[PDB]
C-alpha cells in the first residue's frame, strides 16, 4: 500500500491575497533573522514587507514570534507601532520570485509603509528636516527631543502595560509617521518579548541577546539575568517586579534621548564615547558634567543644561546603572522636563 | 590631575593602506554578524570587503576570529577559499562613508574578488550555466557533481587536516573561480573551528553554536556534543578522534551533493522535504529509494542512480546518522564515484 499524503496548509489573512501583492526588489537593510522589502497592495497601497532568512536557525521560529507579538500590540496598544496588516503564507509552486515582483515561498509578515524616513536618518541630516518630518513648532534640539521623548515615553508606557518590552529601541526603529501627523511610530518588534501570561509568554528568557550593543547596557544586554527561574505562568508577574525588563527599554529611550538632545552625539561614535565617560564616573550624570564634559568643547548641551537642567536629569532617570533605581517610560513621563513653560504661547492664547 | 591621552593602536596588512582601497556601494551578503561589498584595490584588482556589525553582540570579536581563521588557512591551506589579503582597521575621524566610496571606522577583511557567481545562484538557474561556471565538460547532473564534490571533499580534507571545520558549507559558500579554472572555492569562514591547538583552538567548545539549518544536521548542531569536556592543548587531539567534529562538514557536503545531483533538490523546500523523509526512513538511503522516492515523480534521480547507484552511496556515506559512521570528507574523496572511466577508447 501506498502513503495517502494531503493538502498543504497556509496561513493568511482574510483580504489579503498574494495576487495583489507587487514585492519591490532590493532589501531595505541588513536583517536579523528576516529580510524586510518594500510592497504595492492593490496596486496603490505602500507596504513593507518581511520574511525569513534561509541561513538562520529557527528563523521562522522568530519571524512567528514578531507576528505574534504583533497581532497582541494591534489588539492592545494601536498607534505605538507601524499598522500591522497581517501575514501571507506561500506555498512552493504558487511560490514567487523576488525580481519577478512577487512573494517567494513561507511565511511573509506586511505592515503599512509609514514613511520613508526613520529618526535616525532624519536627525544625522539634521534637526531642521527631523522637525519637519515630526510636525515640530519648536525647531530646536530641546524642541525636538521634548516631542519625539514625550511620544516615545508614552508608546514604550502603553507596549509595557501590556506586557510587551520591545528591546530594540533606538532612532532608527523610530518613524516620523507623516500620514498620522508626523508622530513617531515604533518599528521592528523582532526582538520583543511578550512578558506576562497573556495568555503565554513570547520570546522570553534568561540570557544575552539579542541586543544592539549601542543601544544596551553593556552589562545588562538580557531581559532576565540566567539562573533566574525561567519565566511560567506562576512566575511572571514576579519576575517582572524583580528584574524590571521594561528597564531594558528605559535605557535604550535614554540613549534616544542623548542623540536627540545633543547633535554631536548622533553618529556611533559620539554615543559610543559618551557612554564610555558616563560609565567610567559611575553612570552619574552630574559627574560628568563635573569631570568630563569640559572635553566636549566641539558639542552643545543645551538641550539637557535648559530648565535647571531638567533634561540631563531625565537622562539620570533612565540611565541609571541599577534597575531598581531606573525610572520606568510610565514614570519619565510625568518629569519636569516635559512641562509647558510658564505662560506658554501666551502671546497668541485667546 | 586629569589622565592622559595616548596612541590609537591600529592592525593593517603590509602592502594595503586606506588610500588604496575605494568600496562600492551594494551589500553582497545576507547580513547576519558582518557586511560585504565590493571594492577596487590599487586601481585595478577586485577585491571584497567585510567589516563587522554595529548592531550585533560581538561582532567584531566574531569578526576578529574569522580573522584569525583566515590567517590560519592563508598559511595551510592555500586554495581551498577565496584568496585572503589581509585586514585594515580604521578609526572613528579617520573613517569614510560607503556611499562615498571609501571604508567606515572599524576592522575590515579583504579578499580577492573570486568570482561574480555562487554555487547556488548558478545552480538554480541552470546546470548548464553551472558547468560553464566550473568549466565543467560534462555538462550534466552527475558531471557537474563529479567534478564540484571533488574539488569540495578535497578542500575539506585539506582544512581537516589543518585543524579547521568550516561549520558553512553550502552552495552559497562555494565560488565558481573562473581564473583558476572554475575551480570552487570556499567561502565565509565566519562559523568556522581550529580544532587543534596552534596554538590554542578557535571558536571550538561544547554545545551547539551558529548553523545553518538548511544544511546543518537538524540533531547535530554542534562541534563537541554538549556533555564534552571544554577543548584544552593537552586534550584537543583526543577530542577531534572521539568527537570527529570534521563530519558536520561531512554532513552539510552530502546536502551539497544531493543539490548538484538533482535538480528538483535545488530549491530550499525541495531539500527540505528530501532530508525530513530521509530522516523518515532512519537515515538510510535504499530505504528512501524503495518506500519514498516514487513520491518524487517531478523529480530526477539518475546522476545518483548511475553506475551502481554510485551517487546514492557515497551520499549514504556522507550523511550516516551517526558521525561514528559517516565518512570523513578525505575517505569520501576514494569513493568509486570518482573513479575515472575505464576504457574510454580515445
Ligand atoms: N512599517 C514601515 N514603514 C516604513 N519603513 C519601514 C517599516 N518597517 C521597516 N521599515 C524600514 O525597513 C528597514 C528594515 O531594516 P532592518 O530589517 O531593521 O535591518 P537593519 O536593522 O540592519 O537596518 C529599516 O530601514 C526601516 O526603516
Ligand atoms: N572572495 C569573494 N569573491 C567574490 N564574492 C564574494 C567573496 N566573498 C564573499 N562574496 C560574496 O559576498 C557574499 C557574502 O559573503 P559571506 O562571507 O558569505 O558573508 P555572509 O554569508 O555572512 O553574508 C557571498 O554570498 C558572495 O556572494
Ligand atoms: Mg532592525
Ligand atoms: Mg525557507
Ligand atoms: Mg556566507
Amino acid at each position: 500500500l501506498k502513503a495517502r499524503g494531503g493538502p498543504k496548509t497556509l496561513r493568511r489573512t482574510p483580504g489579503v491575497e498574494p495576487k495583489d501583492i507587487r514585492v519591490l526588489p532590493g532589501p531595505l537593510g541588513s536583517g536579523n533573522f528576516g529580510t524586510v522589502f518594500r510592497g504595492v497592495f492593490k496596486g496603490d497601497q505602500d507596504v513593507v514587507l518581511k520574511n525569513a532568512k534561509a541561513d538562520v536557525m529557527a528563523a521562522e521560529e522568530l519571524l512567528e514570534c514578531e507576528m505574534d507579538v504583533n497581532y497582541h500590540v494591534h489588539a492592545n496598544a494601536k498607534g505605538t507601532c507601524a499598522r500591522f496588516m497581517g501575514c501571507i503564507e506561500l506555498g512552493a509552486k504558487d511560490g514567487g520570485e523576488i525580481y519577478n515582483g512577487t512573494l517567494t515561498e513561507g511565511l511573509w509578515l506586511m505592515w503599512a509603509n509609514e514613511g520613508e524616513n526613520t529618526v535616525e536618518a532624519l536627525m544625522r541630516r539634521g534637526t531642521a528636516p527631523l522637525a519637519t518630518a515630526m510636525a515640530c513648532a519648536d525647531a530646536t534640539e530641546l524642541g525636538v527631543t521634548k516631542k519625539a521623548m514625550r511620544e516615545l515615553l508614552g508608546s514604550l508606557a502603553r507596549l509595557h502595560e501590556c506586557g510587551v518590552v520591545h528591546r530594540d529601541v533606538k532612532p532608527a526603529n523610530l518613524i516620523a509617521a507623516e500620514k498620522d501627523g508626523g508622530v513617531l511610530k515604533l518599528i521592528d518588534l523582532g526582538a520583543a518579548a511578550l512578558c506576562l501570561p497573556l495568555p503565554e509568554t513570547l520570546n522570553y528568557y534568561p540570557g544575552d541577546g539579542p541586543a544592539d550593543p549601542r543601544y544596551a547596557k553593556a552589562d545588562e544586554l538580557y531581559l532576565l539575568p540566567p539562573g533566574s527561574p525561567r519565566p511560567t505562568k506562576d512566575n511572571a508577574a514576579k519576575l517582572w517586579e524583580a528584574h524590571k525588563p521594561d528597564r531594558f527599554d528605559s535605557w535604550s529611550a535614554g540613549c534616544v534621548m542623548l542623540q536627540l538632545a545633543v547633535v554631536g552625539l548622533r553618529t556611533d561614535a559620539g554615543l559610543e564615547r559618551f557612554l564610555a565617560d558616563y560609565k567610567a564616573v559611575g553612570y552619574d550624570v552630574n559627574a560628568f558634567r563635573g569631570e568630563k564634559s569640559g572635553e566636549y568643547g566641539t558639542m552643545d548641551f543645551a538641550a539637557l543644561d535648559a530648565n535647571g537642567g531638567a533634561g540631563w536629569d531625565l537622562c539620570q532617570r533612565l540611565m541609571e546603572a541599577e534597575r531598581d533605581a531606573r525610572a520606568s517610560c510610565e514614570a519619565a513621563l510625568s518629569h519636569a522636563f516635559f512641562d509647558a513653560a510658564a505662560l506658554e504661547h501666551h502671546h497668541h492664547h485667546h
